């Protein structure tokens, strides 16, 4: 596998968020992420963007 921070879905769906200033609105950050192939989709829904 590819670095866990760094990886094509990482530097996109985990820097994206590292970078605007997100974070684990409870921890569930990793396991929303990757359960969901690294989706940004479900994970701004809690980060404080309760509507795309």
């Amino acid at each position: 596998g590819s670095p866990p921070e760094a990886d094509p879905r990482l530097i996109e769906s985990l820097s994206q968020m590292l970078s605007m200033g997100f974070s684990d609105e409870g921890g569930w950050l990793t396991r929303l992420l990757q359960t969901k192939n690294y989706d940004i989709g479900a994970a701004l829904d809690t980060i404080q963007y309760s509507k795309h």
